[PDB]
């Protein structure tokens, strides 16, 4: 147990919930854990796997990004900030990944699954980048009910850091691909107040966040910190009762912690 994992512990206890925190140095390939290989709910931070995926298909169709699709009235789901504008036309597909990494648009992510032909095939994505612990298993917005000893839609904070770290600093997408998919993450306007929050401003970060049932508060995060090689952070928090309250401040107070050990 590191001083770092103590920290965390405490903050914890603190916290009355659950934590779990990866991060890989990219600067030595070290490693911090904490509950690195428990299971958490992703909630939104599955939109990363599922942009990732079709960023893939792309690979081998020059124009899969710009084919349109349809949104109909009954593909609105509980939080479409950006989908709602487009029902009775159509978006893109680099339009719904935009909107769905950016704004979390929860109608954007079941078109992407939906062009991966259901969460099974996020899962295959997955396991084919070397990713042998994520699983979707449903689509939104029932991906998000986080019920504690529930394995569906869950990864482990280890998992995620590695994949995380594959698909925007390593080779799992091609290089134009990699460039989107970091440029989108970059572009997030949702999470100035989880990792981003407990790091120095100088750094730059690209994130996704996730927000669910049990007060389920997310964050995937890779970091250019100043004068040193880039870091993969994922923080996961989920609490014991169905309607607790989010905890964006916890995650925060995981990254401060992490980036005072670096
Ligand atoms: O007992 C507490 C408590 C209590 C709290 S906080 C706390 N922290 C540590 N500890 C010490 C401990 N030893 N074994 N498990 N926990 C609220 C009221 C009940 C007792
Ligand atoms: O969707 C939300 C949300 C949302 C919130 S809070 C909340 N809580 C539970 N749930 C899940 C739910 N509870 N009952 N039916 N579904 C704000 C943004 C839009 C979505
Ligand atoms: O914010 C929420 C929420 C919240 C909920 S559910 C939900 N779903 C999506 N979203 C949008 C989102 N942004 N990043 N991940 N998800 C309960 C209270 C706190 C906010």
């Amino acid at each position: 147990t590191s001083a770092v994992q103590q920290k965390l512990a405490a903050l914890e206890k603190s916290s009355g919930g659950r934590l779990g925190v990866a991060l890989i140095d990219t600067a030595d390939n070290t490693q911090v854990l904490y509950r690195g290989d428990e299971r958490f709910p992703m909630c939104s931070t599955s939109k990363v796997m599922a942009a990732a995926a079709v960023l893939k298909q792309s690979e081998t169709q020059k124009q899969l990004l710009n084919q349109p699709v349809e949104i109909k009235p009954a593909d609105l789901v509980n939080y479409n900030p950006i989908a709602e504008k487009h029902v009775n036309g159509t978006m893109t597909l680099a339009e719904l990944s935009a909107a769905a990494l950016q704004y979390s648009d929860n109608t954007a992510m079941n078109k992407l699954i939906a062009q991966l032909g259901g969460p099974g095939g996020v899962t295959a994505f997955a396991r084919a980048i070397g990713d042998e612990t994520f699983r979707l298993d449903r689509t939104e917005p029932t991906l998000n009910t986080a019920i504690p000893g529930d394995p569906r839609d869950t990864t482990t904070p280890r998992a995620m850091a590695q994949t995380l770290r594959q698909l925007t600093l390593g080779h799992a997408l091609g290089e134009t691909q990699r460039a989107q998919l970091v440029t989108w993450l970059k572009g997030n306007t949702t999470g100035a107040a989880s990792i981003r929050a407990g790091l120095p401003t100088s750094w730059t970060v690209g994130d996704k966040t996730g927000s669910g049932d049990y007060g389920t508060t997310n964050d995937i995060a890779v970091i250019w910190p100043q004068g040193r090689a880039p870091l993969v952070l994922v923080t996961y928090f989920t609490q014991p009762q169905q309607n607790a309250e989010s905890r964006r401040d916890v995650l925060a107070s995981a990254a401060r912690i992490i980036a005072e050990g670096l």
